[PDB]
DNA sequence: ATATGACGCT
DNA sequence: AGCGTCAT
């Protein structure tokens, strides 16, 4: 009781920039701000496929993973910037440099964990700390919070949504206790004051705007950010949890968008996340494993302790490509070329890494996919990597692979490969 | 014909 | 080491 667990040991957010890729692009092009637009990989088939959609676009139904020419029938003004295509592939480079901007302006105010191209954890306890010795009791202004949804609030005895917003914050502060600075609800509170300055310097000194959530843990975190995306923050405390899960499907929850998660609401016969309260740990456990049944356990209490680890950079540097359908490389001088276009643009991307992060992978990571197989990779193989040379790269890459070639005609190459992925690895300071 | 990054299991 | 899962 006084003994029981409440996971309100830390402030994490989780900063996720709003539709990132079409930011980048509409900074670069003024055309095309403002309006529907979307970022398109390749161009022949279908107009090429969509992977970020603005939020004037998304109103129309285009959506990730749509065709081009299907959006364009959908929204017909669709404005498009394509990836840059080098040596025949997608080349995301403009967005990995954009991304690393963001990244280095989060770094000033605390510790972040990358956690894709666009997003990143940050352990707020110690800032929040600090920040609350330095403002010495004083209340928590509104006007510090411009952006902040408390999520659950308003609630008990306007039409619009800033009006909504400004009283379930302004309910939330007058309930504020400056509890010897040990309230979770007032670390929260402080937390989002901070993020709010975050968001604020990120958008100044890139243009970007992004989401925010502020919470204890990282799920929640990550789940408050989705709450009022575009542009806008979000703070889930500990107590909002049972309402929120309360009707919360299990497959928002992250890590259980795949099987573990359909297989919860298949074997206990539940679809919200607050129904896995009902059962024991054990019965968890038994159901899905020690990790798996103690991680559901806590979690649907609104529990969870995933730490957020300082890593501002990715540990792995990887380039693919896909040949769907009648592209399938079915030469080993296709074979070869291609390991060469990816060995190239891995090289680039490698030197560039050791120069300006110090360190230098030294294991290559080879990754082919056959014709008729449905899983990401068909085959994984590895080889050292003991220089940054792009032809003893794709060289070495096609002799680990080159036994999977079951064709008894030399020149030829079958079955046809669907897919090539080169990744660098096991990085060592340099 | 929906590039590429982190991590668990064995 | 190699394969499977989950994600943006
Ligand atoms: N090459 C490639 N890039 C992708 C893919 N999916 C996403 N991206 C790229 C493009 C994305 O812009 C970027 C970040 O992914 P999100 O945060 O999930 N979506 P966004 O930031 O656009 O919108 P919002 O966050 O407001 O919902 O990663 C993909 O399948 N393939
Ligand atoms: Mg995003
Ligand atoms: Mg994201």
């Amino acid at each position: 009781g006084p003994h029981m667990a409440t996971g309100q040991d830390r402030v994490v957010a989780l900063v996720d920039m709003d539709c990132f890729f079409v930011q980048v692009e509409q900074r670069q092009n003024p055309h095309l701000r403002n309006k529907p637009c979307a970022v398109v990989q390749y161009k022949s088939w279908k107009g090429g496929g969509i992977i970020a959609v603005s939020y004037e676009a998304r109103a129309f139904g285009v959506t990730r993973s749509m065709w081009a020419d299907d959006a364009k029938k959908l929204c017909p003004d669709l404005l498009l910037a394509q990836v840059r295509e080098s040596r025949g592939k997608a080349n995301l480079t403009k967005y990995r440099e954009a991304s690393v901007e963001v990244m280095e302006i989060m770094s000033r105010f605390a510790v972040i964990e990358r956690a894709s191209i666009d997003e990143a954890y940050v352990d707020l306890t110690s800032a929040v700390q600090e920040r609350l010795q330095k403002l010495q009791g004083q209340p928590i202004s509104a006007d510090l919070l411009p952006s902040t949804y408390i999520e659950g609030l308003p609630q008990g005895p306007t039409v619009q949504k800033e009006g909504m917003r400004k009283q379930g914050l302004f309910q939330w502060l007058d309930s504020l206790q400056i509890d010897n600075l040990t309230s979770p609800d007032l670390q929260l509170t402080v937390g989002a004051v901070i993020v709010e300055e975050m968001r604020a310097a990120i958008e100044r000194e890139t243009g970007f705007q992004c989401s925010a959530g502020i919470s204890h843990n990282k799920v929640l975190a990550k789940l408050a950010c989705g709450l009022n995306k575009p542009n806008r923050q979000t703070l889930v405390s500990h107590g909002s949890v049972p309402q929120l899960f309360s009707q919360m499907p299990i497959r928002k929850i992250r890590s259980l968008g795949g099987k573990l998660g359909a297989s919860v609401i298949e074997i206990l016969g539940i679809e919200y996340m607050g129904e896995l309260t009902q059962f024991t740990e054990s019965q968890l456990q038994s159901h899905f494993g020690e990790k798996n049944g103690s991680w559901l356990y806590a979690m649907c209490r609104g529990i969870e302790h995933d730490p957020v680890k300082p890593r501002q950079l990715p540990k792995t540097i990887g380039c693919s490509k896909n040949f769907p359908g009648k592209t399938a490389l079915a030469t080993r001088e296709q074979v070869q070329w291609w390991l060469l276009q990816l060995a190239q643009e891995l090289e680039e991307r490698l030197t560039k890494d050791r120069n300006d992060n110090d360190r230098v992978a030294t294991q290559l990571v080879v990754s082919i996919r056959v014709q008729g197989d449905k899983r990401l990779s068909s085959l994984r193989r590895c080889c050292a990597l003991t220089r940054y040379d792009a032809h003893k790269m794709s060289h070495d890459a096609f002799t680990v692979i080159k036994n999977c070639n079951t064709s008894g005609i030399q020149t030829e190459w079958s079955p046809p490969l669907t897919m090539l992925f080169l990744c660098a690895t096991k990085f060592s300071a340099s």
